[PDB]
């Protein structure tokens, strides 16, 4: 509210914080000694957090050059020599955490128990010379003597770690909030120099967005990016998925839906990070369940190391299959046998049985690992789409499925059980659609249609092995497995498993695994993406060949039936043109493999009054069927190579001349030196927006602020009006104010 | 050098020097730069060929082993399909050089209840291995010729619409007659900047001036902030003062 | 990276590069946080003694 924002500006609140800062600076620096008053110190740090949080809330809808912003710097400059002690105290303890647990400090330990008596801290501090002379001696007072021999650094490090981080980050956000707003203030600039250590430490975690709303103007918003979230964003799997999304949106997608697709990709990426977090290993039925859970996550983590094993075995098995031989007389006219002929040590027959058993096990572990690594994402991507259709479209309330798509009909089975949002985060999707469509239509009809608990029994909260099979929902499991069994990736892995099982019946079935896998390694897919890009057109050309040759069969069958004598003498009844079916087979099988058309096998047309009537027949076969119709086949592969390249060239030339969030080109931002490069890495960024969604969902709905709650309200309404799309906070607040 | 020394042991080693040198004269490199541009992909296609023919060798070895009789009579034990290794060698050496696939050497498939089971075998060899897989090989050389040309076309269309030092396009400088041509030859120039580095290093560190010493300090710090990158002395000191 | 470790020990490292004072410049840039004599022996630079 603007009224209360200005009211506290024309007040004595600034005179109250300065007194609070003065006591706080000298209090913790004095309370830290003797370690006997940590509870008071911990409570003291708690009061510090609430002051800056209130200060941040005073800078929510601030203009670039506002009175409130200009007053806060006035408070800070007069509060000098006190906040610096606060920052210096934070810096001293933060550096210790990095120093402890490192190789340099681990070399100064003297006993297995772990301790440094009284002054080895100075020796440890001298190495990695960061702490000043006065600083290190202050820390010893801040620690305990412990009979001058038992200073435990493990507990000492974890004393003021969490309290320092929360206060330190909020100070950094507050300091950078003013700096980015008031550009011309020499007092503020020199004030930031002594606070550079705090800013330089919290740079990786300080986010920055440019949401627009609540004032019809662009507003910057700051937040915290966790270490784990940033680590998961740099995984090769995530980065590759990001590149695929950008490629799809630029070419396959288009405007008026780019923001809708981006948020959907943002939600999918968050769920992927959720799955990868719960499968990480680091950090009597009970024992069995623990082993099974760890074993299952072992397969999920090592899924791509198993696909490289199912291929290595298929290459090894097929290598020893090159020694097969057929003999009428078996070494160990019917009864033809197959046996190894290695002509060397017989260490290959046992190898085939050993490797065949191993391949089936590996090919079976992949389908289990896939069922617990990528299947949940498929279920999440399908539950989410159904949920957004019930509420914002009423697909099962007002409209009906088109009756020709199996997805609409099969999805009707799941909206009856009390487990519909099993993987989707939105647990209240049943009540939300009830409150959105339960008035126009039957309020109880929606309750029974969705299988939701009846309002009659909804009293608004008035108040072993056998036990397993009443906790399993029959309908939901049937629906879930129907989605899995129609998945393309699962079916391919299912086909891989059954063929390996079939390979024991006959050992030559293992050659099929050589084909479908070697194509998908790193680059054969791209080569295979030219043949199958024009796949619909490479088949119709063949269908055109089967028609042209038919029309040539009709003419050759009625007029040139004496020329097809495929015999020399006394064997005249060969004549592979006497009936339509054989002539078509002759003109199709050996009718196009020949280089000369059909004249390479038909007997020579000497002077028969039909020599000129057949030369035209022969020479048109060569042109229309061979020279031309086999040039279209080679003319479609070549164009495919030049179409996929141009598809990727456009993406590179479209992401380097636009902002992907605004519509402003790179020329406008380039007036400032390296402006566009800075604009796309700090102000507008895919990671920053993605990390915000992971931040809104993680944060409780009761802990939101003026800007976060406004965005969260729009996010649940699926109204992406908070993306700028027309401004960049430099065209509005700094076009003239700079 | 070692091959020339080896040429005295046998005089026919001097033919190897004919190959590696004649390619690098003035233009055979550019032609050779289309074959080797997609060098990583021209090998994988062959690796795909060595797999497709293996799968055809498996089928022909188990079901069509009577058709590979490469002899007329009284010489029946020729049968170049009886073992896997020889059938693979037969299907790989003379299995793709033929214009018709593998039906140009295998004996004629008359009515044997397998005539239709083999015609599909023969006619798929012609399409999948010869018509298509040898069109990718010719489809990679052709795309390489069109990729190196577009690579050089972009360079010409990027150095004639920008300053390579500032970011200002050629349209802004062209308000003055021949402005961009004059701007890239007098104010911003690769030679002038290059000749400055040859001037700072040659000049003694004690003979520098107010501007040269400032640049020299930045040059030793590897902070290239003295390049304009946003202005041209005509957008700042002469935008209104002309 | 591994093969280049053999050259930063002899008093001829900038034989062709113009910057002859590259041994002292790195010493004055990293000789405070790390061992001042450690850089002298690592680079083969003449000892401060
Ligand atoms: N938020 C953004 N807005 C606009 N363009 C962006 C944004 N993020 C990235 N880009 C574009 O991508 C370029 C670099 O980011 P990106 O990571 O997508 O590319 P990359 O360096 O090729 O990939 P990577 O870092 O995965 O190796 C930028 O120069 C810009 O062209
Ligand atoms: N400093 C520069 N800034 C911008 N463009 C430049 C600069 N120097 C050269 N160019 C570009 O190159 C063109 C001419 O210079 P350049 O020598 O590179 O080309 P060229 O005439 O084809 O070559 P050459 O003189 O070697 O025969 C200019 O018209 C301009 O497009």
């Amino acid at each position: 509210c603007t009224g209360n924002q200005q009211s506290l500006a024309h007040s004595r609140l600034w005179d109250a914080v300065v007194g609070f800062l003065h006591v706080f600076a000298h209090m913790m620096m004095k309370l830290a000694q003797d370690s006997s008053q940590i509870e008071l110190l911990k409570e003291l740090l708690d009061l510090q957090k609430d002051m800056v949080v209130m200060l941040l809330s005073l800078l929510e809808g601030n203009v670039v050059n506002g009175m409130i912003a200009r007053q806060m710097v006035d408070m800070l400059v007069e509060s000098s020599s006190n906040v610096e002690m606060i920052l210096k105290f934070f810096d001293m303890f933060l550096k210790l955490k990095d120093i402890v647990g490192s190789e340099a400090f681990q070399d100064y330990v003297t006993d297995p128990r772990g301790l440094i008596s009284k002054k080895d801290f100075q020796k440890a501090m001298d190495s990695q010379k960061q702490f000043t002379g006065p600083e290190i001696q202050f820390l010893l007072s801040c620690s305990e003597a412990d009979e001058n021999e038992m200073i435990n650094f493990e507990e000492f490090a974890n004393r003021f770690q969490e309290p320092a981080r929360d206060i330190g980050f909020n100070v950094a956000v507050l300091l950078t909030n003013l700096s980015e707003h008031v550009p011309h203030d020499p007092r503020l600039r020199n004030f930031l120099e002594l606070a550079e250590s705090i800013l330089e430490y919290f740079r990786p975690y300080l986010g920055r967005i440019e949401i627009m709303g609540a004032s019809r103007r662009i507003e910057r918003i700051y937040f915290e990016i966790s270490e784990t979230n940033r680590a998961q964003w740099e995984m090769p799997q995530v980065k590759e998925s990001k590149r695929q999304f950008i490629f799809d949106v630029v070419n396959e997608g288009g405007e008026a839906e780019k923001m809708e697709l981006f948020v959907s990709f943002c939600e999918d990426t968050i769920f992927e990070m959720q799955i990868a977090a719960q499968i990480s290993e680091p950090e009597f039925w009970g024992e069995l369940e623990v082993q099974r859970v760890k074993f299952l996550n072992y397969l999920s983590r090592n899924f791509y190391t198993l696909r490289f094993l199912a291929l290595f075995l298929a290459f090894a098995i097929n290598f020893i299959l090159l020694f097969y031989k057929v003999s009428d007389s078996p070494p160990g006219d019917e009864n033809m046998v197959y046996y190894f002929l290695e002509e060397s040590t017989g260490y290959m027959e046992p190898a085939l049985w050993c490797l065949s058993l191993l391949h089936t096990l590996v090919a079976f572990l992949c389908i289990i690992g896939y069922n617990c690594l990528k299947v949940p994402l498929v279920i999440f991507k399908r539950e989410k789409e159904l949920a957004r259709k019930l509420e914002f479209d009423g697909l099962y309330i007002t409209e009906q499925p088109g009756d020709d798509d199996v997805k609409g009909q099969w999805d009707r089975l799941v909206l009856n059980t009390p487990s519909f949002p099993s993987n989707y985060w939105d647990k209240f999707v049943k009540r939300k659609v009830l409150d959105k469509h339960g008035d126009i239509f039957g309020r109880e009809r929606i309750a029974e249609l969705l299988g939701m608990d009846l309002a009659s029994l909804e009293i608004t909260a008035h108040n072993g092995l056998l036990t397993w099979l009443m906790s399993i929902d029959v309908k939901y499991q049937i629906w879930k497995f129907g989605v899995i069994f129609t998945d393309n990736s699962f079916l391919y892995l299912g086909w891989y498993m059954v063929m390996s099982l079939l390979g024991h019946y006959n050992n030559f079935f293992f050659a099929a695994h050589l084909l479908d896998i070697a194509m998908g390694v790193k680059t054969l897919r791209t080569i295979l993406s030219s043949v199958t890009h024009n796949g619909k057109q490479l088949v119709m050309t063949v269908g055109l060949l089967a028609v042209v040759v038919y029309l040539y069969t009709v003419v050759a069958f009625n007029f040139f039936r004496k020329f097809y004598n495929k015999s020399e003498d006394e064997d005249e009844p060969d004549m592979k043109c006497d009936d339509m079916m054989t002539c078509y087979l002759f003109h199709m099988y050996v009718g196009v493999r020949a280089g000369g058309g059909i004249g390479d096998e038909i007997e020579d047309p000497a002077g028969d009054e039909y020599e000129l009537y057949r030369v035209v027949f022969d020479i048109t076969f060569f042109f229309f069927v061979i020279v031309i119709l086999l040039a279209i086949i080679q003319g479609l592969i070549i164009d495919a190579f030049g179409e996929l390249r141009d598809q990727q060239e456009q993406v590179k030339e479209d992401m380097e001349t636009k902002c992907f969030i605004c519509g402003i080109g790179s020329d406008y931002f380039d007036t400032t030196p390296h402006g566009f490069e800075t604009h796309t890495l700090e102000e507008h960024n895919l990671a920053n927006y993605m990390f915000f969604l992971m931040y809104l969902i993680n944060k409780d709905e009761t802990e939101h602020t003026g800007q976060e709650s406004y965005v969260w309200k729009m996010y649940q309404e699926r109204c992406w009006d908070f993306f700028p799309a027309g401004d960049c906070f430099r065209k509005q607040y700094e076009d003239q104010l700079s």
